[PDB]
């Protein structure tokens, strides 16, 4: 047995930031509809679409565009409701990146966050697919067998 969801979690509204400078918007966008769909057909259920598109970043900025795309897409959602998911797409070698994402999700934004490297984003293995499903289900309080 590999591992499956228990229970799936629910992911109703998220939003993609991409910091590669080698991954144009429409791959971010493919990326996620390919992880998303994972998501679902393992037991979640995962809006097929984001908020808002995929948007591209300078890692310099990471302080500036977290805040503002958060702001953003809550904006757009109905009153009460709140971002699920924030897919992030890295460089392989990000340096300080990955550390100043998530304190920032985890301590000024609350929002649950996937990290994804360039390498994986090209390759787009569905194993890859599954194994992230699986992070992201039990980040957003779904449960999932054990070995
Ligand atoms: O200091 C770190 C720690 C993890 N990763 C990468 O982030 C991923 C997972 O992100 P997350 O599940 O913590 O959101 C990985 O596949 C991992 O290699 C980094 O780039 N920097």
């Amino acid at each position: 047995s590999n591992k499956k969801m228990i229970n799936g979690g629910t992911v109703n509204n998220w939003i993609c930031i991409n910091f590669s400078r080698q991954v144009q918007d429409n791959l971010a966008r493919t990326f996620c509809q390919e992880l998303a769909q994972m998501c679902y057909v393992s037991g979640m259920a995962f809006n097929p679409e984001p908020v808002l598109p995929p948007v591209s970043a300078r890692p310099e900025q990471v302080e500036k565009v977290l805040k503002t795309r958060y702001h953003d897409a809550t904006s757009k959602l109905s009153q009460g409701k709140e971002i699920d998911l924030l897919i992030v797409i890295l460089p392989d070698n990000n340096g300080s990146l990955y550390g100043d994402l998530k304190r920032i999700c985890e301590t000024e934004l609350g929002i649950v966050s996937q990290c994804c490297l360039t390498k994986h984003v090209f390759k787009m293995s569905k194993q890859y697919m599954a194994n992230v499903a699986l992070k992201i289900n039990v980040k957003v309080g779904g449960r999932n067998t054990v070995l």
